[PDB]
């Protein structure tokens, strides 16, 4: 398969997701916010592409939909150990609630 050769951008995005916090409240919240999302709430490389354009400093960086795109599938695997590391749930880490949780009617 082609996990593991796309996993080089795994690790930066998981190291980039956690310190987003530091660099600053708004990218950080953001970063979080679509990276989580688009790996377990119903988000899309689109969406998530527009949020983080706006919050991240500088012009667009290269290869943004592309880069999560083929990424995605290799960022919910790590969301399994942020679990394990936040004393929290897999499902629930970014959940964190009851009514986000299947809302689909």
């Amino acid at each position: 398969g082609s996990a593991r050769q796309l996993s080089k951008l795994k690790r930066f995005l998981t190291t980039l997701q956690q310190f987003g916090n530091d660099i600053s409240p708004e990218i950080g919240e953001r970063v979080r916010t679509l990276v989580l999302g688009l790996v377990n709430s119903t988000l899309t490389i689109e969406e998530f592409h527009s949020k983080l354009q706006e919050a991240t400093n500088f012009p667009l960086r290269p290869f943004v939909i592309p880069f999560l795109k083929a990424n995605l599938p290799l960022l919910q695997r790590e969301l399994l150990h942020a679990a394990r590391l936040a004393k929290q749930n897999p499902a629930q880490y970014l959940a964190q609630h009851e009514q986000l949780l299947l809302d689909a009617s």
